[PDB]
């Protein structure tokens, strides 16, 4: 498998299990943000890490619970976190549900400023968020993973989600994804619309002049589904399969996509399980001519057996010149979280 930085298991399985990672990059802090669910999801962990360019390592630091990061009575999982360069705020949203066909479900926000330190209680965003179509929802989630701060005038924060709805009596809840818009700071939020349907867990990515953002979902299909909004996520108009990049068995498998700065405005990048008949072999996706579907290359071998969620994060300038990236993926048979970290040039030394 391909020569990396850095590959360190940082959750593992002891007194309680970890699954569904989310990263973050603060910029100026040369650190990252590893958070999780810590299952008996009951509650969500983070570890903070710092990196060190000369020693081409992140060094992690002890493991705690965002204790704000909860409801009374209920559980939290899907952690997406968000890093607001306009506040220097940092925003971490998640799923509560009851301890325990009605939709309970609550999508809500905590904030940190200093730096992910300390939080601050939190706010359930449920009913202003998403109002009336929320009984006509069985459940829904955001993430997991991080998301989208888009470089518009309002720098609005963008929340990839989905939701399972209930469009027909004698069928069972349909999955659609969709993304959450706030244009003022996470002070107020609406919701965006659905994208084609059967798309669960997804991500987006701002690429480019005209600003488009991608999506890219898990479908129940054998490939993953991608759809591109013009409208900065109010809309995602374009919708297809993109065959090149394959969803295993079951009902496929969770997978992350970044833009960063390219060699020559910006490439994307793509993480996900590779074999097409089980959640293995993680790989990485280039696309060098975002968001066209074809330009899909090859996926580049990650790590090798038993691969499942992931996240990616643009980490600026590698050691050897070239983009650096961050990746977290359950691995194992869920086992661990790893973190694994390498460049372009590592990855796509082609390109
Ligand atoms: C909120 C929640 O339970 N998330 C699940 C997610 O659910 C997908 C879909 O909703 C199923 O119908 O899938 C998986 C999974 O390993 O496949 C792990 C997450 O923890």
């Amino acid at each position: 498998s391909l020569p990396v930085l850095q590959k360190e298991s940082v959750f593992q399985s002891g007194a309680h299990a970890y699954r569904i990672p989310a990263l973050l990059y603060l910029p100026g802090q040369q650190s990252l943000l590893a958070f999780a669910e810590q299952r008996a999801a009951e509650l969500i962990v983070l570890r903070r890490g710092d990196y060190d360019a000369p020693t081409h390592q992140v060094q992690w630091q002890a493991q705690e619970v965002v204790a704000q990061a909860r409801l009374d009575g209920h559980r939290s999982m899907n952690p997406c976190p968000l890093y607001d360069a306009q506040t220097g705020t940092l925003f971490l949203f998640f799923i509560a549900i009851p301890g325990q066909r009605a939709n309970v479900t609550r999508l809500c926000q905590v904030t940190s400023t200093d730096h992910g330190r300390t939080w601050s209680s939190p706010r359930d965003l449920t009913d202003a968020a998403i109002g009336p179509a929320y009984r006509e929802w069985s459940t829904f989630a955001v993430g997991p993973g991080h998301c989208l701060q888009l470089n518009d005038r309002a720098r609005s924060l963008v929340v990839p989600a989905y939701a399972y709805r209930k469009l027909h009596p004698i069928q069972r809840p349909i999955p659609s994804a969709f993304c959450f818009l706030s244009h003022d700071h996470g002070r107020t939020w609406a919701r965006g619309h659905f994208v084609a349907q059967d798309t669960l867990e997804c991500q987006v990515a701002e690429v480019e002049e005209q600003r488009v953002v991608t999506l890219n979902a898990r479908s129940h299909l054998r490939a993953r589904v991608q759809a591109q909004s013009t409208n900065d996520g109010l809309d995602f108009q374009e919708s297809q399969l993109v065959k090149k990049l394959v969803e295993p068995p079951p009902q496929g498998c969770q997978g992350s996509v970044i833009s960063f700065p390219s060699p020559r405005a910006q490439w994307l990048l793509y993480t996900h399980p590779t074999h097409s008949w089980q959640r293995a072999d993680l790989g990485a996706y280039l696309n060098p001519r975002p968001p066209a579907p074809e330009a899909w290359s090859e996926p580049v071998l990650l790590a090798k057996g038993s691969c499942a969620y992931s996240d990616l994060q643009s980490m600026g300038t590698g050691p050897d010149g070239s983009p650096l990236f961050g990746c977290l993926y359950e691995a194992n048979d869920y086992e661990e979280i790893v973190f694994l970290m390498f460049t372009l040039k590592q990855a796509f030394p082609a390109e």
